[PDB]
């Protein structure tokens, strides 16, 4: 038999046939269950192209046909002469969707199939891939209506090195290491900032300092690129009923834009490949805002509301985080910029896991990060039991280019 | 040997004990299933648990240890099954407590009191231990952990087991419009309460009999005498309606249908109960959908907006409802405990047995409470889980 899966909200009960599909092992044997951690040749590369050709086949409903005969026979010549093989435009466009639709720990693949794909395997600089970027940056936020999309930029091949860009988003504020051991800013941005004052940067001060961007092109160096102010569109927070946190001085960005992971597709490999969508307000007001190792506001919002903070039993964070995600929402709404709060978002990845068992007879899904990082249980993916494994279209973590 | 990260800190231990795990979890290469609730050779599992045993008392390979392990060869040789001393029992049950991945309460393993009672026939005296132990553990409030352990299974022989999933449970009625007054996870039980011969209530809270089953025999409906069931009416401190809803809740948690194993032996009685966590009564059995799902009625009363999702009026009278739970257990000065000092607590527990055993098995979905995750410091903490014996375990319904 496949995993017998439950909901035990509504009594329902599936079975994970598409588990079976797995190639790529995963962290977990029986003698122990890794689950909760972060981060866990010609003819291989064959099987993996082979396998791909047969999916973008099937899903345009034209399997066995001879064009799906010919461009298996195309791929297998390819690859026996140069040792490699290039994606036809149309294969690039269905890659890319699968890979966001294998991704486990991702809740928004309800929106899978609406992904603005930007094609440029033909960048040749690190200046042509700034200008790609720009272009994904202002397509993608839209003037606040955001669109999801991703641009690839030149696979890995052997003898030259890869495009990468070292941010590990396009749009990160800067952490100033203080020097009483503190930092001012982000945190999480710490080693980026550091790398981008070696690299040239003149440096400010403030708590929300745009980064610019490194771009790494094939066996250079990476180069400093300053994002446009204009481009960069933030939201100041302010709460609908609070009018004091106004002045604590809080903004966000817009646009979520993750640089850093590697997409692979058919066996190729892009090193580079930054995709956007848009904001699940807990990602700011929970995790962003909160986290006592990121901005760690919650201690002091608190203290404003007039929170008893001397005795958890009163449940002062759970007010103060409340309230800092009203914020941001009403935030984003007010400055007419796409959000999606955690009961809307988790809502619609129920309706996609029920689209997934009839499309394919599964989901490959990370219980750990598809539930909600406040108000678990209030959310519907609490109660469903998910089958976590890897599925290739995927995006990939990859090292640390430096 | 795993590597385990926490990310708020950013400390690295490695757990070596993960090695010792004894019996094989639902996980493998291809898929993880962690989030799934329900994944003569008796002498190789009962030589292991007496080598522990005389390990943990400083007292390996001595003269007092190869004495037990013949005892128990040539008792399984004359008998088929073996007993346990009394003292390897009351390890036998701390251990298994100390080995539950999902509990949260583990920093309180070594204090449980053990209740012996492997020497009962018959229902009736099941009973009499039972409400011992009630009252042994309520205490007027002040709660204390205990088990009591009934005879073990043996061949050929019925099982003692306790129908009930708990020992203090509310009636779940079906209704004709289908839906359920009282707890609708009870409703199974219930009707097997009425089916055995029990005079139903109407109420929203009416607590079940007992239906205790000694060896061969059908169940016997048992009732709870009302002064041992000590019960929490809920009101808020600030909102003063809350208190017209009638809400309440109970005392004890005493979990009574999972099996207990030790050294080989299998106990399929042996209820334990400790105190509860806040958010277990006010986040899951007062506000699950498929429990009282009470979380709309107190955002109505609240005056929230229930008609959008993003003004969040799920999250604020989830809260309040667990400042309620709080306030009412405190008044009225029963144990209780919130997921802030239970989780950090946790994470002492973490340290100690990092220390003491070189890791700890961990369940991390059921570790991070269910209200304020990333708000307590298990979100951050990365667990390993695994199975060691002694344990507790499910077992199939006695039906
Ligand atoms: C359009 C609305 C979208 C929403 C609301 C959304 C939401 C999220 C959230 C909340 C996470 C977990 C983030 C974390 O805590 O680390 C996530 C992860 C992820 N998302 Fe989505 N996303 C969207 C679009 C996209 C798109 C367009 C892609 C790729 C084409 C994508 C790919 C991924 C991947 C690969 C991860 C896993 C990385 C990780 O481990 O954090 N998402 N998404
Ligand atoms: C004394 C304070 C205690 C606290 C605060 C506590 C807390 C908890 C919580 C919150 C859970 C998760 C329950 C759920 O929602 O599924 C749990 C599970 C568990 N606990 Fe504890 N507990 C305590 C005592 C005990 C004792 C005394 C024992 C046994 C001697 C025990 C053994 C277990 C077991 C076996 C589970 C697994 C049950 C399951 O899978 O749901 N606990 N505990
Ligand atoms: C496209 C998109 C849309 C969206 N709404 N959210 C995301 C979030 O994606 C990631 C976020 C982080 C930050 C790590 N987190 C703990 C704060 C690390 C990653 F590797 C990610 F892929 C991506
Ligand atoms: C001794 C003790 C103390 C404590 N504070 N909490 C517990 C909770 O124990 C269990 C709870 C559930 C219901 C799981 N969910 C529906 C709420 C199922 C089980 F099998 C359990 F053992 C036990
Ligand atoms: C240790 C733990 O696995 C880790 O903190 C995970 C848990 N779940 C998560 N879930 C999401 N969505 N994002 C995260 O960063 C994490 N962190
Ligand atoms: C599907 C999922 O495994 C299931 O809902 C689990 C998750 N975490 C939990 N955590 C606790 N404390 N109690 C539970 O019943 C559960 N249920
Ligand atoms: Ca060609
Ligand atoms: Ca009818
Ligand atoms: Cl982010
Ligand atoms: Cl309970
Ligand atoms: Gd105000
Ligand atoms: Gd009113
Ligand atoms: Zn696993």
């Amino acid at each position: 038999k496949f995993p017998r899966v439950k909901n035990w909200e509504v009594g329902s009960i599936t079975y994970d046939t598409l588990s079976a599909q797995a190639q790529q092992d995963g962290p977990c044997t029986p003698r122990r269950c890794l689950g909760s951690l972060v981060f866990p040749a010609p003819e291989q590369l064959l099987s993996q192209a082979r396998d791909f050709i047969n999916q973008y086949y099937s899903s345009i409903k034209r399997s066995g046909s001879q064009a799906h005969e010919q461009r298996l026979q195309e791929v297998e010549a390819e690859v026996a002469a140069t040792g490699t093989y290039q994606l036809r435009e149309s294969e690039l466009v269905f890659g890319a969707k699968q890979a966001w639709r294998n991704a486990p720990r991702c809740v928004g693949r309800i929106q899978w199939g609406k992904l603005q794909v930007f094609d440029a395997r033909d960048c040749r600089s690190a200046q042509e891939m700034f200008t790609y970027i720009c272009n994904h940056i202002k397509y993608a936020t839209n003037r606040g209506n955001l669109r999801s999309a991703i641009t690839v930029f030149p696979q890995r091949c052997p003898g030259r090195g890869d495009f990468r860009i070292w941010n590990s988003q396009l749009v990160r504020y800067a952490g100033y290491r203080q020097q009483d051991g503190s930092v001012r800013g982000d945190p999480a941005n710490v080693e980026i900032t550091e790398l981008c004052i070696q690299h040239g940067w003149t440096p400010g001060n403030g708590r929300f300092d745009v980064l610019p961007l490194l771009l790494q092109a094939p066996d250079e160096p990476p180069e400093l690129f300053l994002l446009p102010p204009e481009l960069v569109l933030e939201v100041p927070l302010e709460h609908p009923t609070l009018e004091w946190f106004a002045a604590l001085g809080l903004r966000w960005y817009a646009l979520p834009a993750v640089s850093n992971m590697l997409l692979e597709i058919g066996g190729l490999e892009f090193p580079a490949a930054p995709f956007s969508g848009w904001y699940m307000s807990t990602e700011i007001g929970t995790r962003n805002l909160c986290d006592p190792h990121r901005y760690n506001i919650l201690e002091d919002v608190a203290v404003c509301m007039d929170l008893d903070t001397r005795t958890t039993s009163s449940l002062w964070k759970d007010k103060a985080a409340v309230e800092i995600n009203v914020a941001v929402l009403h935030s984003y709404q007010l400055a007419k910029v796409t959000i999606v709060d955690h009961h809307a978002a988790t809502a619609s990845f129920m309706k996609h896991l029920e689209n997934e068992q009839k499309a394919r007879g599964g989901c490959p899904a990370d219980w750990a990060w598809i539930v909600p990082p406040i108000s678990g249980s209030l959310t519907p993916v609490f109660h469903q039991e998910m089958v976590n494994y890897f599925l290739s279209p995927a995006f990939r973590y990859q090292p640390d280019p430096w």
